[PDB]
């Protein structure tokens, strides 16, 4: 029970920053709003709810030694490093991140929970689910003797080639304690495959997967470069897209009639296209689809703001550096997006994304995640990168 | 040789993947991986035809009927404990399959949605009928 | 470059206690003492060598579902535990660590190199050589079904019949990353199988053992409690012997000609005696053995002290909880070792326990390995249980 | 806490019949005897140390279909059969019996130890150990595609062919919970093997088995019918000797000076010399081995009893049906050998072949296993036919 006074609140739900007030927290909730046991003075900052990224990879951080980590390192070595990666996500002021890909973080969260290390609140998705020579295959780029003693990835490995492949793996995905669904519905940048965004779904496909994960209480989320495969995701049912990056005006129709979300995902874009010139950082089939497709993310996103379609606060975090999150705030208000929106994109609409109600907003029954900033990020957006204060259910972890 | 009561075996129950009756559930990555996915043989399935051989392959080993999980349960080792675990089509196939053998099916089922399926299937018995509500109530009076 | 004055200090060479001193710390290594830039005051403190703990398995605890935890945790779940384990043990005052056992310590040693997470300096031994059936078989007490899918264990897995076997046992555990070779020559009392003293090594295979380690540079300890097999693995060239159960005056003899040193290891003993009247900790196989050989450690300890056996600093902490280590110290002098010993034995003697020479002794030209003590435990042993400054490598992490 | 009298005693230790007496039975033992709270009355009956039978095979029973059941019978259906053996055996006045081979007996000795099942007492060796195709290889008479499938038996199997397989074999006998070893030294007549006395061990390999059999407290017993195997086995050291067909002057002095035991088996030999007549009851191959092998087991044993041959009870029930091995009693008188002498062969003598001192005979501090006969065995051997009280560790089970 404590009693935090904050010189300035910021209401995520009406987009509005108010003046004095006061929290009373009790039980790990916000128990009371009080306008005007321990005390915790924070009267001279601004005070907001804890930020949601909807789009990281704990379980990895790009380096140049990144596409031969999969020969030579063991798991246990990616957790080692993912305390760290969670420490840091967790000080930069982000309280939940939604994980999309990787079969380290169910464990970090079950971790965390338990209390054993320090981090955010983990919505886990574990493996992606491709078809064969997806994005998301595991045996890409191996040669013909390792792919003979590893054999054909099938349902168990997250590889699909029909529908009922497809059930199989969302209720594979469900045994091993997946918290929502993860598919590629196209090529990608990164991925050891020669296409970058050729359609890798059939539509009967992506309504088997959406079927079988309402049946489970599952979330969709869908990676979709080229228009052809998000059209098919669209209109299969996806809760949301990821870097959206060739959309067009009738896939945008359809996302609006629709109600999808869209999470443009500048950070990525921008760390693809500057490491692109750097010789050697990048395999030879990597470089060429990276400097073509970092480079259209922030237009592509503008225009979907002035058009009207739903957007999500989410950086694909584990391309670039963990911790510097709060930088694509900035890359959303150069792009023409309002600060207060970009702000209620990380608050108010992650939790809508997410499908919960007991985050997102500073009221009375929900959970206890308080941030402080030194400056007032409505008229500066660089405030967001110095965060003084950190409670995450009603423990303080930075003060 | 022993003594006991007549015995009318059932054998083996089948369940999807993940299901109540899944003889993998919570086992580590390393004891998984040394036993594989299971299957029809092991009696899971997740279509039409590997419920017609998960059928047939009891009936091969001398069961007396038939066992299914529609729903999640209690003592599994899994998250749920009364999610739907089974589309109409894939018990409408184990029904269809069971009839041929002479064999009765019976349903595990916790909740509403996947004990209607059964019902709406054909099962012969519901068991424990937990969140039985006054639709699956009629359905099982007609 | 730091200079750390102290009111008291020990030295471990003599075992005396002498009077204020200042010590030069710059570049990780002990510069130079000062009878009588920055200064670090512990005036009011006595200072002594960081410890060295001998036997910890850092990789596990025991508890009640222990027992279970070979076939439904993942090696990750193991590395997220570790890493608190191995901050309590640093902090407890041990800034270096063997590890006699697990396959996850030497991924935490790297990554404790690598500065990802704080803990002790660690010499891993990996996995432990056994014979089949022995008590360090990975495969005992398990069923039929479970034993054909993983097959019978050979020398890559650590399970050896022959002497050939053991070269390869000893090769793969230097292809695996090892410092030293880890072998159990006896039964034992935690292991699922009948026995707890028979003698489980030939001649011949602990000959081979030792002769192929020599070659790669390692050093060989042996798990044993039976009188024969500890006789057959101190004639054959073993470095140290743990738990010295049954051990008598031929064996004692035969230790102080050859210079083998002595682990006895008080609290793992005293902790089975204790978990042995609980019912349901252990297995029903396990508790008997418990019973009869935990109550026996203390007093061979001594009687090994009064004939002259070299004895050296060891707890088996992961048998009792990790960060209580010091409270063997109290369990040595209650059983008649003096406390200038006890301390000599787990900071000079344990560098030549381990086969190192920058370590044990606060002389220049050594590792800045620094702990500090509110009282003085010469005359009281618990105050080994307040530790207040602990330094390690030049880097400070208590003060 | 009970008191038995009995109007007749007998003294294994001594091979005489005493008068009347009284046995005090408290907490499982035999508490004190008198010359001359609740009381059982034998008055008219002859009381006796429980039996035991030194040589069966409770997971199996010979059968016209006995040669298939290894293709279309479960474990299960076999352990579903052994409790009424069991029930059987106790119920014929055996209340403690040797196994010599299979893979049932083991959990029937520890389901009747933990009280799920009525039987006699278990000695048990679990797999017998053999040669490549030896007499007892589980994989003699399969087609090629059964034994590709299987593929080549080794030592985890019970298969050897060097001393450190022997060695390897021994280890994993123990590792599965047996009491003592078996090892096959020639070939057999039930076997799907052509030879029946061929030696099929060297010396090199059984001096393996017994040499790691004395390190894990075992003692080896050896299925012998030809004379160079049997020597072989002799001169290495085993325990006993089973079914010493053709054993010669030679070997008759070297286990005079041994001081091997010897295991004649009269029921088994004359078993398979009555089936052997049958058509179609053995397998071609099994057959003349039978006929010619069967008739020659009397005169070598009442040949080897005239020298001096010390020699224990042993039946081979499994062959022969069980609850039927009193009859070997009057194999053993017929042949020439007394009644008394008969009798301690199977009381006192047989506890010195299995090595323990708590049984045989009805003397103070040892176990209370008392059987009682309505007739005098001294004069008329068929009185052994008729069993009227049965009891063992001090609970009755038959009166
Ligand atoms: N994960 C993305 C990275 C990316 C995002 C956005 C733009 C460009 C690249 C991919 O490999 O496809
Ligand atoms: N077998 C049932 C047990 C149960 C029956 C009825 C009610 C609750 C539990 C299950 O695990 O689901
Ligand atoms: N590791 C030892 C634990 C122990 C140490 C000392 C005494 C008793 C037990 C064992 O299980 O055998
Ligand atoms: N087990 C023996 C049976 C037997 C015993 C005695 C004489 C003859 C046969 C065998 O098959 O060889
Ligand atoms: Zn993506
Ligand atoms: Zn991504
Ligand atoms: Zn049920
Ligand atoms: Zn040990
Ligand atoms: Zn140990
Ligand atoms: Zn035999
Ligand atoms: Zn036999």
């Amino acid at each position: 029970p404590v009693a935090v006074q904050c010189g300035r609140l910021f209401d995520a739900r009406s987009g509005q920053l108010k003046g004095p007030h006061t929290l009373l927290v009790a039980d790990g909730r916000i128990r009371q709003v009080l306008p005007g046991a321990r005390v915790v003075d924070l009267g001279d900052k601004v005070c907001l709810p804890g930020w949601t990224d909807l789009h990281v990879h704990l379980g990895s951080q790009s380096s140049p030694q990144s596409y031969s980590e999969d020969f030579r390192l063991d798991p246990v070595d990616h957790a080692f490093r993912a305390v760290g990666y969670a420490e840091k996500t967790l000080m930069a002021g982000f309280t939940s991140v939604r994980d999309l890909g990787g079969e380290v973080s169910p464990h970090l969260r079950d971790a965390i929970n338990q209390g054993l290390v320090r981090g955010p609140r983990i919505f886990a998705a574990g493996k992606s689910i491709a078809t064969t020579g997806g994005h998301a295959d595991p045996t890409n780029g191996w040669n013909e003797r390792l792919a003979h003693l590893v054999g054909a990835p099938g349902p168990a490995e997250g590889v699909v080639n029909s529908v009922d492949e497809a059930r199989q793996a969302v209720r594979q995905r469900y045994k091993e304690g997946s918290d929502l669904i993860k598919i590629t519905a196209t090529g990608g940048v990164l991925s050891y495959a020669r296409s970058g965004d050729a359609p890798q779904f059939t539509v009967d496909e992506i309504k088997a997967v959406v079927d079988t994960a309402r049946d489970y209480g599952f979330r969709v989320a869908a990676h979709a470069h080229g228009t052809e495969g998000m059209k098919r995701a669209v209109q299969a049912g996806v809760t949301s897209i990821e870097h959206g990056t060739y959309m067009d005006d009738e896939v945008m129709r359809l996302m609006k009639q629709h109600g999808t979300w869209y999470v443009p995902t500048f950070y990525a874009g921008r760390f693809v296209t500057e490491k692109a010139a750097i010789d050697g950082y990048f395999p030879e089939v990597v470089r060429p689809k990276a400097a073509r497709i970092g480079a259209l993310i922030s237009q592509t996103a503008a225009k979907a703001y002035r058009n009207g379609v739903r957007i999500a606060f989410g950086t694909d975090q584990g391309v670039g550096p963990h911790g510097d999150n709060a930088r694509e705030f900035v890359y959303m208000v150069e792009a023409g997006i309002p600060a207060a929106y970009a702000l209620q994109a990380a608050t108010v609409h992650a939790a809508q994304v997410l499908g919960v109600d007991d985050q997102g907003v500073l009221e009375p029954g929900k959970r206890a995640d308080v941030i402080a900033l030194a400056g007032n990020p409505l008229e500066d957006i660089n405030a967001v990168l110095d965060v003084r204060f950190v409670m995450k259910d009603g423990v303080i972890y930075k003060q």
